[PDB]
């Protein structure tokens, strides 16, 4: 009824679609990088629009801005004692190096570190046909998985909108980054023991029973 784990995957995999499931089920904070970067545009704070920039780029947030940011929600946020799902986070090694030594001195070791594989060439039509919903994060996919009251929050009723950093432009940029220094903190989650590999190409459904299948709960 408790998980401390870690969600990897390249830009369009299926992390945000996925980690809704396993805070229901395990009753986790989900914390996600993304979303509280967007939080710091929405508000129109300094380092708001800083990273605004940085992101429509298809570039990285730096590791000292992260790591801070990460370590206050750790501390500072309740819910995180009932353990957490990390959402992009780590995203590079400095990142899962700081994360191994924060969590030893707090006696809070992390379980499990879920890679969703899915081949680039199948990214780029999830992210071409991806509306979220802003209000939330909820993400809608016009062909995949689509708003049955069309450009609205089938539950909510609100207009759906399209991400600033999802264009062809960033996301070749998203894709290169991810290969070039996220995609190696894999190797290090391999040699501590906690890696698990899913196949996110499937659809939701399948991918998510995947998932409880290699946590040893389901
Ligand atoms: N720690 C950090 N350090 C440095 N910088 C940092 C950082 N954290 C954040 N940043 C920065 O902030 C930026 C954004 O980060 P972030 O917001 O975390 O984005 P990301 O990692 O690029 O991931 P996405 O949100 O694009 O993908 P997803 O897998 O969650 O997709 P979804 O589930 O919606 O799914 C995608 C679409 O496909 C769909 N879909 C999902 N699953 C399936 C399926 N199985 N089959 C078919 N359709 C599906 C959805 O409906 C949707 O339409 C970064 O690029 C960087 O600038």
């Amino acid at each position: 009824e408790s998980i401390r784990m870690v969600l990897i995957g390249p830009p369009g995999a299926g992390k945000g679609t996925q980690a809704p499931n396993l805070q229901e089920r395990f009753h986790a904070a989900h914390l996600a990088t993304g979303d509280m970067l967007r939080s710091q545009i929405a508000k129109g704070t300094q380092l708001g629009l800083e990273a605004k920039k940085i992101m429509d780029q298809g570039g990285l947030v730096s590791d000292d801005i992260m790591v801070n940011m990460i370590k206050d929600e750790l501390t500072n946020n309740p819910a995180c004692k009932n353990g957490f799902i990390l959402d992009g986070f780590p995203r590079t090694i400095p990142q899962a190096e700081k994360l191994d030594q924060m969590l030893k001195e707090q006696g809070t070791p992390l379980e499990k570190a879920i890679e969703l594989k899915v081949d680039d060439e199948l990214l780029v039509a999830r992210i071409t046909g991806r509306l979220i919903h802003p209000a939330s994060g909820r993400s809608y996919h016009k062909i995949f998985n689509p708003p049955k009251e069309d450009m609205k929050d089938d539950v909510t009723g609100e207009a759906l909108v399209q991400r600033s950093d999802d264009n062809a432009d960033a996301l070749k940029k998203r894709l290169a980054a991810y290969h070039a220094q996220t995609e190696p903190i894999v190797d290090f989650y391999k040699k501590t023991g906690i890696w698990a590999g899913v196949d996110a190409s499937q659809p939701p459904a399948t991918v998510w029973a995947d998932i409880l299948n290699k946590l040893g709960k389901n």
